[PDB]
């Protein structure tokens, strides 16, 4: 009865250290490991709820759960209702709820399925195979159902021991199956591992033998642990709500990702001028230090949009205010920016300092006034300490504080006409434990759960759980606040500017992406952080947040030349780059290192640069299609399994291959190549030549002033000329990158708006183009024309991968003006005057 395997037991004591009689009066086994895994877990007899009465709809399933034994937690629900909706091909949802009472739940808006389903009667479990090959993809009786009013639990096998989602955590892109506990609190603490950081993503995708993959998404906020082990199996352990479950089926890996998208929201549009280079620190003190930024990097032709400042512009660190010393002119230094060509970003801070003298601060005043804190058990504002003192924190599920913070924003937008918000300490981060005046003592407080936080209480460095917001209690909500946050923000600035808006938030949870992006907060400027960066921008991508990137050089400590140069040649590819910098540390901005070092920077900037009208075209697919702008290697060829675990390396769309180098002192780097022909991108000009793999790793040069960067074969580039902005780059000349197939084949495509406006996609504002090589000719397929595309010229097309130099080069049936070919690298660059939106024909013999 207690014969099982070491890997498959599962922890009959989550709650408690446990000993041998204790545990077998639970009815549980006891049997210690031999040197983690549990020593009491339970026997296949254990009792867990029976399934009664299944019946069958139009819409899929419904039964009743019933447990006749309670469990070693309070308040057991000993009937639950399941529902089982089978809502397209793709997927499946199935939900476990208290029928009589209605509990928390989060707010959110051949024909045959690729799925089936089936049950277990007792004890009760759920079972999907996938229909193509039978594999079992979810089997939820290998451990009992827990749901208690506090403690839900929900384990399945895993198809294999590759799995990753379950942000925000630092660690390998893989998780770690070994008896790894993963909590799900957003939390205020700097980037570590083993921590639950500054926001929750309850999904994961799971990797099949032959390349096949599915995801399952938990819709529930409330704090949780997920376990894993090397069975391998998964085990939900949430502290609320119901069990929401999502199961996406892909059987491609990237289209788990778009199915999991298509329920929680596709990623957001930026603006054009988001991809570019922004610049912060905390330190720039006065307006006149803040235009020297712009000056110095201006003046060493270094690329620059959005000039940024920390909390040194506000009065004494409060919201909607500015100092009358350093910042007196602050809205002048905004409008001199404007007119320049760039854009201005600031922090704001969700606390709003209440001690005042009443009727000194407007924000605190109205907010009061509406009532658009949260309360606490008296119905008084919850008050807290952060940057400006004493603090208390919106509630951004009341529709009061929505119109409030739109009102401050908009009112403040009228002082200073900033581009965009960055949201900041939105966990919400606390100075102090739960508020001024502690927590009551109660079952949110204290719950009989405690997953494994930091600190060891949901009150750390946050707000007391059972205080009051509009929609339920803050233990439930705690997970969303950020997320609610960057919600009203996005509407906010829609309402305050009338183009996108451009949210950048630290807290988030899942279905984010709909509305802002991310950076990944306090990182160390040290090698290791840098190297971390590119799983965690990765796992960002595959929740559908691809506006994601870290402080390039980094934001804790002091920086080196060395990391700065490898940070910022890794950094211009995060689809959001911003380099910003603590207080105390060194300066870090391209202009304050050797002419060499900036020399490296300047290149990696102006590549960048170069390739926007690609990277906005990769999110137009990510807001369109549910596409990921930067991804990991699985995702583009999971059939090769020697992918799977690849982290180090990232894709910008299909065929952009970056491999960085990502520790000091290193003049060479290793990557894996994947089958096919890979170009080097330092042959096209920008104002071995082909690696031929396997499917196999290859050591690079790469000195320092060198990132590699290799172009698939097979597609095609959009490019564009030069700028320090993206206001100037916009009017340079396009140009072409084609890398043929050895058959000489290519495909790729240009995407093209206004690059700020609302409801582009659906008043058809914009631009489509393809473009295809075959045959030694490159055409164009206008898939639409607007006046958006309009007066887009082509001046460049070069070729990658032709084999003999041609005797002559036609444009539209004439002899271009000229041409060169390198028999070297196999390049032919051609000079050409052509329009995106025309229909034209190059060809070469
Ligand atoms: C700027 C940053 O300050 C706060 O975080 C700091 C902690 O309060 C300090 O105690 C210290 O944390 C250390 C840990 O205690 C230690 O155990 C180890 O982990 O090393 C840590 C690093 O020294 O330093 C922290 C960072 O300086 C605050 O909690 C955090 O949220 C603040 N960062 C945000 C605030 C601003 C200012 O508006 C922005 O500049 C940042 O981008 C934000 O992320
Ligand atoms: C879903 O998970 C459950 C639990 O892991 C699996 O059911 C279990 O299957 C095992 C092995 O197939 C069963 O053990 C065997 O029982 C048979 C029948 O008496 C016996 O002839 C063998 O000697 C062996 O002991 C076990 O009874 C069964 N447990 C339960 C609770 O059902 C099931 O296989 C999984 N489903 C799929 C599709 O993978
Ligand atoms: C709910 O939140 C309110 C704040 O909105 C809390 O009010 C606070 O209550 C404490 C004492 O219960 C007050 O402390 C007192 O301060 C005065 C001086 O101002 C001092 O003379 C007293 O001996 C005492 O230290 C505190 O001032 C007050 N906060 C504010 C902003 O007025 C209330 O306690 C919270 N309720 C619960 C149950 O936590
Ligand atoms: C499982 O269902 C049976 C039958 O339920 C009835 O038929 C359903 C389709 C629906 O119309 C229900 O409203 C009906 O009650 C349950 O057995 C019945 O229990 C009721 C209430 O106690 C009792 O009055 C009847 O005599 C029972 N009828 C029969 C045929 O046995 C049973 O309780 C349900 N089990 C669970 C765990 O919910
Ligand atoms: C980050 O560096 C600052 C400054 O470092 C000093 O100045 C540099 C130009 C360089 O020459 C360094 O070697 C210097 O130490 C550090 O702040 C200094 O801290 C030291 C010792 O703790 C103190 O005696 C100095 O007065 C400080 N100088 C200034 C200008 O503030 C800071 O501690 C460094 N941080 C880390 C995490 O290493
Ligand atoms: C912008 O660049 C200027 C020019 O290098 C910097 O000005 C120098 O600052 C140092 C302090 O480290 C002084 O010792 C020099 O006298 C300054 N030179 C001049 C010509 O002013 C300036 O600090 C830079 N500003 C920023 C914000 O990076
Ligand atoms: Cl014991
Ligand atoms: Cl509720
Ligand atoms: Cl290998």
């Amino acid at each position: 009865q207690c014969d099982v395997p070491p890997n498959s037991r599962f922890d009959c004591a989550p709650d408690k250290a446990i000993t041998q009689e204790q545990c077998e009066a639970r009815g549980c086994c006891y049997i210690p490991a031999k040197q983690g895994q549990p020593w009491c877990f339970f026997p296949p007899s254990y009792p867990s709820y029976k399934l009664e009465n299944l019946s069958s709809s139009e819409m899929g399933y419904t039964a009743t759960l019933t447990r006749t034994t309670p469990t070693f937690f309070p308040k057991d629900i000993l009937t639950l209702r399941l529902d089982v909706m089978m809502e397209t091909e793709n997927r499946l949802h199935f939900t476990i709820k208290d029928p009589a009472n209605r509990r928390y739940e989060v707010p959110l808006e051949a024909p045959s399925p690729l799925y089936s389903v089936e049950f277990s009667e007792e004890p009760f479990g759920v079972i999907v195979h996938r229909q193509l090959d039978g594999r079992v993809l979810l089997n939820t009786t290998v451990a009992p159902l827990f749901f208690a009013d506090q403690f839900l639990q929900l384990s399945t096998s895993l198809p294999s021991q590759y799995i990753t989602g379950l942000a925000e955590h630092l660690s390998p892109l893989m998780l770690s199956t070994s008896w790894t506990r993963i909590t799900l609190w957003n939390r205020d603490l700097a980037p570590t591992p083993g921590a639950n950081l500054y926001g929750s993503h309850p999904f994961y995708l799971a990797l099949e033998d032959g390349g096949s993959a599915h995801g399952v998404f938990l819709l529930n906020s409330n704090a949780m642990d997920v376990v894993l082990q090397p069975s391998p199996a998964l085990s939900w352990r949430s502290t609320g709500g119901i069990l929401d479950v999502y199961i996406f089926l892909g059987p491609e890996p990237k289209s788990v990702v778009q199915q999991y998208l298509d329920v929680v929201g596709y990623p957001f549009m930026p603006p054009y001028w988001g991809l570019g280079f922004h610049l912060c620190r905390w330190g720039y003190s006065s307006t006149a230090i803040t235009r020297q930024v712009v000056e110095n990097m201006t003046r060493a032709h270094f690329p620059l949009d959005v000039q940024w400042n920390d909390l040194d512009y506000m009065d004494s660190r409060r919201d909607f205010t500015f100092n009358k010393d350093g910042f007196r002119d602050f809205p002048a230094m905004v409008q001199e920016l404007h007119q320049g060509g760039r854009r201005y970003m600031m922090i704001v801070d969700p606390a709003i300092s209440s001690s005042g003298p009443a009727g000194s601060y407007r924000p605190y005043d109205e907010g009061l006034r509406r009532g658009v804190f949260i309360t606490n058990e008296t119905g008084q504002p919850l008050i807290g300490k952060v940057w400006p003192g004493s603090t208390a924190f919106p509630d951004f599920t009341n529709p009061t504080a929505l119109a409030w913070w739109e009102d401050m924003v908009a009112e403040f937008h009228d002082q200073v006409p900033f581009d965009g918000m960055w949201i900041d300490m939105n966990e919400p981060s606390n100075f102090i434990r739960g508020s001024e005046d502690g927590c009551p003592n109660n079952e949110l407080e204290n719950p009989p759960y405690v997953p494994g936080v930091v600190g060891g209480t949901l009150q750390a460095a946050t707000i007391c759980a059972s205080s009051h917001q509009f929609l339920s209690t803050h233990y439930n909500l705690h997970n969303l606040y950020g997320l609610t946050e960057a919600i009203a923000s996005h509407r906010a600035l829609v309402k305050a500017r009338g183009t996108r808006p451009f949210v950048i938030s630290r807290s988030t949870f899942a279905g984010h992406g709909r509305y802002a992006g991310h950076w990944t907060g306090d990182v160390w400027s040290s090698w290791e952080q840098l190297a971390s960066s590119v799983p965690e921008i990765l796992q960002f991508n595959l929740l559908g947040v691809p506006l994601v990137g870290a402080d390039v050089c980094g934001f804790l400590g002091n920086t080196s030349e060395e990391l700065c140069v490898r940070w910022t040649q890794l950094g211009a590819f995060y689809p959001f780059m911003r380099n910003h910098n603590s207080l105390l540390s060194l300066p870090q901005e391209p202009y304050s290192f050797s002419e060499p070092a900036q020399q490296a920077m300047r290149k990696a900037l102006t590549l960048r640069y170069a390739l926007l009208p690609h990277l906005y075209t990769l999110f137009h697919q990510a807001h369109v299609a549910g596409e990921t702008v930067a991804r990991p290697l699985f995702l583009e060829f999971p059939k090769d399994s020697s992918t799977w675990t690849v982290d180090h390396q990232l894709l910008w769309g299909e065929a952009l291959l970056i491999t960085p180098v990502l520790q000091a002192g290193k003049a060479e780097v290793t990557g894996y190549f994947p089958l096919g022909t890979w170009y080097d991108l330092q042959t096209v000009p920008i104002e071995e030549p082909a690696i031929h793999s396997e499917g196999q790793w290859v050591t690079l040069p790469a000195p320092l002033d060198t990132i590699n960067v290799h172009l698939r074969a097979g597609y095609i580039i959009p490019l564009q000329g030069p700028g320090l902005t993206t206001t100037e780059s916009r009017q340079q000349p396009m140009a072409l990158a084609v890398a043929l197939t050895k058959g000489g084949e290519a495909r790729g495509e240009l995407f093209w708006d206004d690059g700020e406006s609302l409801e582009v996609l659906e008043r058809g504002a914009y631009t489509q183009v393809i473009f295809l090589a075959r045959n030694n000719t490159i055409v164009n397929e206008l898939v639409r024309v607007t006046s958006e595309g309009a007066g887009l010229q082509l001046q460049k097309v070069t070729v990658l991968g032709v084999a003999t130099a041609p005797q002559q080069v036609l444009s539209n049936g004439v002899p271009v003006s000229n041409f060169t070919y390198s028999p070297d690298t196999k390049v032919l660059d051609i000079c050409v005057s052509l329009l995106m939106g025309e229909q034209f024909l190059v060809s070469w013999c």
